[PDB]
């Protein structure tokens, strides 16, 4: 075990403006597949100052209340009392949405099997697995999301009643080498950013920060007397959210995946449906890549899959093992090709994409979750 | 060893692009006036409508409705997108060497020395292809091209110690927008001898090549900020979550990625590597950074752990003196917003610093 280096990833919580508009993008999609689960949305969600603008194409025979879609999702992130900083009442919604609904056709409109149908895009994606936690996800944005995620909770149960949905945490985590695999040593530095009520110092912030939160989350092996605890850093920070700076979706697209490790092919998957390539096939190269991970074929890998549009089967499929595969690149590539089929119509009916269970990925990661078809491992024949 | 290896990239006329584009030509106005100017515009596109939002704090006047109009003619768009018929919403807000950063947040620096200018092929090639048709659209040697496009090249390497070398062209793919008086077989046609010929060297071509030209068979909505991975490094290297277009250069997301990229093409230039990722992270109010970090792909002769003093000796990243190496108060981010942010000479961060090592 040769060489030591660090590593940091970030994770935002339910109340930060772009994540806002990541679930709000997400939960109009819901909407939509609950009543027409082949219904086509693209939703970019943007926010600012108690304004919502829903923007993009739809076409679906669902009839939403994009109203009430929008605010029960800012209700249910946590700004539902005006106490909280803001009121999910007084949100307003411009609803700019290409709309067209299905127009019963002389024609049919899949002429296809609707598995051999070609990607409705080009692009790239990346999957990507690490066996140093049991969710085979890094440690660096495993515990930033939990972060986040134990500071909901504990400002849903009134246990920290002082805490507002905004918050931001970070982690760097000093690593080790070990034939090209990385095990975690300790934790470098934690960063906790999160809003806040008036009636409360930052001091009793800080010190509950450390207590209630980091020592819950992170296990104490990882916890050092020199690590960094820079919590509340930025001062004060009470107005925050919707009434703080502007939101979009796509712009927490490392969070929503690895955190840095890895790589990433340039594709948001909130407010998409899953005919566009950039989130399904994402998914099915996660799946891919756990899978191989979860098998004892290696250690650690990055899989790299490449659509044409109109062309349903893969250009290109390259696997990275950093030297953990105790078989070649090259072999690896045979046991994907006979054990999976990558093709967009494939992908939807093996990870059951039809559902409507997206608005639950916009927060906390879209992979580590084994809720999710895509985290449950495939056995391989091998 | 043998691998394959993806990179897209889009041309002006890509909604994504446009917002990008009109983002930082927002961001020049401003900073032609008032070189302090903090800025923070998101814009969004559909079927000639424009919407600014975000956050502005600038003693200069802008006109946004001139500026996000010259950009869109500029772009190519005369008539149906139009940048006459152009309905323009501004809705953004006004407010109002050792100094902490501004937000939290990770950043990457990426190069490889398979090309001159130290990126991968894969991106460098895909950029130039929308480069070249923009080129032929503008001097009339395509009339029939509108400037739409979208290019992807995979390319066939072969490993060498954790170095990477380009073999040969696997296959390309190029949809681009076009006007109604042409045919499929004309533009493929002249897709792969006026534009692809022009761009790709010979000797990476051959006749195994697959050319997925038009394959869509003969607009959406566009956001700032969705194009993060054509803007850097095409999927090799890596990314920490920051958008660049739209933001000043008091924004980490930008400032450090920037010297993030020098940092890495200086070591690269100077012969202590052949390829190298470098990560450095912030926290929001502390100018030092929190942590930085060395991958090598062991082309490295020295180790990673000695190299990084090798750049603790030469460069400071605290965003104040990067601003300061970089000259990043001048207007030239217009440029940045298509085309990628790195590989382009002209750019001061392009540059690199000749080490003391």
């Amino acid at each position: 075990s040769e060489g030591v280096f660090m590593f940091t990833s970030e994770s935002v919580g339910e109340g930060h403006p772009d994540k806002i508009c990541d679930q709000i993008s997400d939960a109009v999609l819901d909407a939509h597949l609950k009543q027409d689960p082949n219904a086509k949305v693209a939703c970019e969600t943007v926010c600012k100052t108690g304004m919502v603008l829903l923007c993009g194409e739809i076409t679906s025979m669902a009839m939403v209340d994009y109203q009430r879609v929008v605010r029960d999702t800012i209700k249910h992130i946590g700004y539902d009392d005006s106490a909280k900083g803001f009121d999910f009442k007084t949100c307003n919604v411009l609803v700019a949405l290409e709309q067209q609904s299905p127009d019963i056709a002389q024609c049919v409109h899949l002429d296809r099997n609707e598995e051999d149908v070609g990607a409705g895009d080009q692009g790239l994606m990346f999957g990507y697995a690490t066996d140093e936690t049991e969710e085979c996800m890094p440690l660096t944005i495993i515990l930033a999301h939990k972060l986040n995620a134990r500071m909901a909770d504990l400002r849903r149960s009134g246990l920290l009643p002082w805490l507002r949905p905004d918050s931001k945490t970070q982690v760097t985590v000093q690593y080790m080498q070990d034939n090209g695999a990385v095990i975690p040593v300790r934790i470098h530095t934690i960063v906790i950013s999160v809003q806040h009520n008036e009636d409360i110092t930052l001091e009793e912030m800080r010190r509950a920060l450390k207590e209630q939160v980091i020592r819950a989350v992170v296990p104490a092996k990882y916890l050092d007397e020199d690590t960094v605890y820079h919590l509340q850093p930025s001062g004060r920070f009470v107005i925050g959210g919707p009434q703080g700076d502007a939101g979009v979706t796509g712009h927490k697209i490392i969070v929503d995946t690895y955190g840095g490790w890895g790589a990433h092919g340039g594709g948001a998957f909130s407010g998409k449906d899953y005919t566009k390539v950039d989130r399904s096939a994402a998914y099915a190269a996660r799946w891919v890549a756990k899978s191989l991970v979860k098998a004892g074929l290696c250690r650690r890998v990055l899989v790299q899959v490449s659509y044409a549009i109109g062309v349903a089967e893969p250009l290109s499929i390259s696997i990275f093992t950093y030297g953990t595969s105790q078989k070649t690149e090259r072999e690896l590539l045979d046991v994907v090709h006979k054990n999976f089929d990558l093709r967009p119509g494939v992908i939807v009916r093996d990870l059951d994409l039809k559902k409507p269970i997206y608005q639950k990925t916009a927060c906390y990661g879209h992979f580590g979750r084994s809720e999710f078809p895509w985290e449950v491992p495939r056995k391989l024949v091998f």
